[PDB]
């Protein structure tokens, strides 16, 4: 799988069926028709002691993993029971400044959109979180371009270490809490992981803030490869999945 014209999205439903399944994601969010609700507690978001290890291009994407084997930084609120575990981050990004992000809103498309994956503590380790509907929960950030985001920098500057796919590269005392908007006022709804196996067992949170980045960083987020080393060049550019239909799902928001 990837996404060429000839394992993109639009084949992967043959591998994993469940890509036409009944929660898939990333959606559109209509701003009309999204379900105010006021019930739904304020996110909790704590990352004052996580704990970055490595950076690696797998291929389709950058990830930068975290240490969870403890609650060092973990999400809590919002639509949210139970604590739930840092364990790595990516992005999918546009080859041009109007294309990036998997979730919409009312049809726009931002230049990127930042993915931090965690996972329900009360399943004791990632992989038994991700046979349960309430596994993981994922907050979504979209990126615009503006002006520089120094929080972000330091993943910039080591992106030459890890330019092909399966290079990784030591990436400790590295804070996520750079990577975050002024305001923490989300959408959330049921959905799924974006790339195979496409499990549902996400419960999203898409912030409705954007953060900026400059020209020249997103320019250099655009220089990774999916190919490997001594392969021909493919830039990692265009890595995300189109919107997939809501169906039976109601999409709310913590904001009025
Ligand atoms: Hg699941
Ligand atoms: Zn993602």
């Amino acid at each position: 799988w990837g996404y060429g014209k000839h394992n993109g999205p639009e084949h992967w439903h043959k591998d994993f069926p469940i890509a036409k399944g009944e929660r898939q994601s990333p959606v559109d969010i209509d701003t009309h028709t999204a379900k105010y609700d006021p019930s739904l507690k304020p996110l909790s978001v704590s990352y004052d002691q996580a704990t970055s290890l490595r950076i690696l291009n797998n291929g389709h994407a950058f990830n930068v993993e975290f240490d969870d084997s403890q609650d060092k930084a973990v999400l809590k609120g919002g639509p949210l029971d139970g604590t739930y575990r840092l364990i790595q981050f990516h992005m999918h990004v546009g080859s041009l400044d109007g294309q990036g992000s998997e979730h919409t809103v009312d049809k726009k498309k931002y230049a990127a959109e930042l993915h931090l994956v965690h996972w329900n503590t009360k399943y004791g380790d990632f992989g038994k979180a991700v046979q349960q509907p309430d596994g993981l929960a994922v907050l979504g950030i979209f990126l615009k371009v503006g002006s520089a985001k120094p929080g972000l920098q330091k993943v910039v500057d080591v992106l030459d270490s890890i330019k092909t796919k399966g290079k990784s590269a030591d990436f400790t005392n590295f804070d996520p809490r750079g990577l975050l908007p002024e305001s923490l006022d989300y959408w959330t709804y049921p959905g799924s992981l974006t790339t195979p196996p496409l499990l549902e067992c996400v419960t999203w949170i898409v912030l409705k803030e954007p953060i900026s980045v400059s020209s020249e960083q997103v320019l250099k987020f655009r220089k990774l490869n999916f190919n490997g080393e001594g392969e021909p060049e493919e830039l990692m550019v265009d890595n995300w999945r189109p919107a997939q239909p809501l169906k039976n799902r109601q999409i709310k928001a913590s904001f009025k």
